[PDB]
């Protein structure tokens, strides 16, 4: 499993196959098996002292192996999600930016998972874990 | 027993969350069992458009921690700890989504409750869901 | 009460508890049978092939074992002999501790038997105890 | 090198063992702790005490045993004799069959370790092989 994508390129089509979520998401780092997704959290334009939803990072951790899988795979590669899990262990710090740290443990003939760590940026203690399994039609 | 009604919960998830908007509303209320509807037309997609993963955990979240709120209360601050998502078939385009959500558990400590999410309409459910939440004293 | 495509059985209950044991020797004391529908299927656990000690109730991972081999019973009698389901993932939240000295139930559904993908749920009972102890998500992929 | 809150243990490798052994008398000769750290253990399970036919893996239900077992005596590690963790929810995805013959690895790290709640997640490997066969979180509840 060697990328069929660079940083640049991968964001780029991103932005070209999710354009309704623009200017949320941004790649920090990509490399073989990890990504650091960010989710910059001035976009979601909350209230003072509010914080990243549970649903906002679902889509994090959703968009971060995601990327992954297609960094592989390409553009054909038409991969669905089929699970989900996240644990929300800590408050995320108001005003932060989250980062998504996800690495892919299986990329197969039929089935992705890979599984992520979410942190509010500047805190070293991670918000929150996710496994995300996908699936990958012929 | 319910310390809310279908009204009273509908209200106070209004105040509670002014950015859900015009997006959930109530279709059943019962002891141990809740009817949630994900109002499409409030998502504002392209035609032939379908309601996103992330608004499918959203429903699903909001339908156990009402729920939860239908039983506990204003008092009971319950935070969700564990959620986790099957996404078996792609919903229709152009409805609602319904969540049809019951609790399993109402600990002194932890909620658990499951979810059958449908697109109104299809008789298979789209997908599945788990809450967990934790609740403080 | 539910929906899901693929709804027919293959098998009826004795030929589908037949199949088990053939393809599962290790099961014939441990699970059987309560019951099997189209959509659902109930499974015993045998507390007494456990032997454990008084006050002594269900592991976790029996629980698993359980959970477990009610979905793959019902993809089975869905799908029949020459189908190999194979684990992919599974899920369990343990809500309450197992009476002690009771078989242990599990209720399964099937939400879904697709090409590539079977989903199921299940609750886990102390027989008699309307409170179930557990509840889980099988997922098993499906090939040619 | 992974933080969170509480990374202080209070019992050594040898001294958790002993602890275990004596909690869990089943687990003597089938689980062995090969390293312990402040967020990390590796746990072994002895694929010989399984008798297990030829050619032939370990058992869903045992993967989930390791897992659930790893993650457990990191916590204990950390939170000594006195706390009584409960696990309430378990996730595991199975992604490659087992190599017949070597013995199991479960690799956990320690998430949080909070007031009521513990979170800790494993991959699993069979010796040797750099593809993990398994991932699984769990997550544990901790009474006062």
């Amino acid at each position: 499993m060697e990328l069929v994508f660079d940083k640049d390129g991968l964001s780029a089509y991103l932005e070209e196959v999710f354009p309704q979520i623009q200017g949320e998401f941004s790649i920090d780092a990509l490399a073989k098996g990890e990504i650091t997704m960010r989710l910059n959290v001035q976009e979601r334009h909350l209230r003072p002292g509010g914080t990243v939803s549970g649903p906002s990072m679902f889509a994090l951790a959703d968009v971060s192996v995601y990327a992954l899988v297609l960094a592989h795979l390409g553009r054909e590669a038409l991969a669905v999600t089929t699970n989900a899990s996240l644990d929300f262990m800590r408050k995320p710090e108001s005003g932060r930016d989250l980062l998504g740290q996800a690495r892919l443990l299986k990329l197969g003939r039929t089935l992705a998972v890979g599984d992520i760590l979410l942190f509010s940026e500047g805190m070293e203690a991670p918000v929150a874990r996710s496994t995300m399994t996908y699936s990958i039609p012929p």
